[PDB]
């Protein structure tokens, strides 16, 4: 267990942000954590409840993951219950809420109104860069979706994996038997039929995140029931190009949605294509 430990006295809870089945999330002041900042804000997950094994296991993984575009783990408070995981506080919450709150249907890091192509591409670009880092570590995510990404000051987007997600977005899961929840709207046919998850099922999910990003957080197949969508995805039927989405981008999506996992573009490729675009000049983009 090679996990940075934090003293409970150094953590002062301010108030709750969110609930999950495995814990509650608080904003907290943390002291003497970063040397530049003798004080500073974090988010703290108290463990609720087999559950303590999970927490130890999550912590170890969160320490190992280190990347500009994967959520940032400060360490744990094991001294006295409840157990606390401490994380970087992301001011703008989850990319879904953020996307919904700056899309046509509805300050400091963002202009008023619909995000423009340039911003949309910078987001997709950041989520792609994260997914490079995990495919690097041969780490299969299995629930990649905008709800599972946070936005910070500067529009820094980071990938995590939340349980607040299975509770706030009950509707993004299909409950099968007792206690299992499947993000079926985000899964490839091989994940659904054979129940096989891989890097290749992750890049399928990336394409769906791309569609989320350019639809300003609409749910994939919102017009379908969970069984209508399973029919739809197994039967090979692809999501429509969103209004705000240039054909050149719908192309990167399509490469994520090849029926045959092997035939899907690598995430390094998709990243390359999107970063290219995100950093192309307004004159190049303005005619996409
Ligand atoms: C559970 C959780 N909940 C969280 N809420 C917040 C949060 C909320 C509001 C504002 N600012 C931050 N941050 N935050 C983190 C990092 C985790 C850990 C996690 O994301 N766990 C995790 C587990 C497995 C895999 C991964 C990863 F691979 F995707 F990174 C993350």
């Amino acid at each position: 267990a090679c996990v940075h430990h934090i003293k409970r006295r150094d953590i002062v809870l301010k108030w709750e942000l969110g609930e999950g089945a495995f814990g509650k999330v608080f904003l907290a002041e943390c002291h003497n954590l970063l040397p530049e900042q003798d004080k500073m804000l974090v988010a703290v997950k108290a463990l609720k409840e087999s559950a303590r094994q999970d927490f130890q296991r999550e912590a170890e993984l969160l320490t190992m993951l280190q990347h500009q575009h994967i959520v940032r783990f400060f360490g744990v408070c094991t001294e006295g219950r409840p157990l606390l995981m401490v994380f970087e506080y992301m001011r703008h919450g989850d990319l879904n809420r953020f996307l919904r709150s700056h899309g046509p249907d509805a300050g400091e890091d963002v202009a008023p109104g619909p995000l423009g192509l340039g911003q949309l591409l910078a987001v997709a670009s950041q989520v792609a860069a994260g997914m490079v880092y995990l495919a690097g570590l041969h780490f299969v995510h299995r629930d990649l979706a905008t709800r599972n990404c946070l936005v910070g000051q500067g529009l820094v987007v980071k990938i995590g994996d939340f349980g607040m997600s299975r509770d706030i977005y009950s509707t993004d899961y299909y409950r099968v038997g007792g206690r299992t929840m499947l993000p079926i709207r985000w899964m490839p046919p091989e994940s659904i039929l054979y129940r096989k998850f891989t890097t290749e099922s992750d890049v399928w999910s990336f394409g769906v995140v791309l569609w989320e990003i350019f639809t300003y957080g609409k749910q994939p197949w919102y017009q379908l029931s969970n069984t209508e969508a399973i029919d739809c995805i197994t039967q090979g039927r692809e999501l429509e190009r969103p209004r705000a989405c240039p054909p050149e981008v719908y192309a990167i999506m399509r490469g994520c949605w090849q029926r045959e996992p092997q035939q899907r573009h690598s995430i390094k490729d998709v990243h390359a294509r999107l970063q290219a675009l995100a950093q192309a000049p307004p004159v190049y983009l303005d005619v996409l």
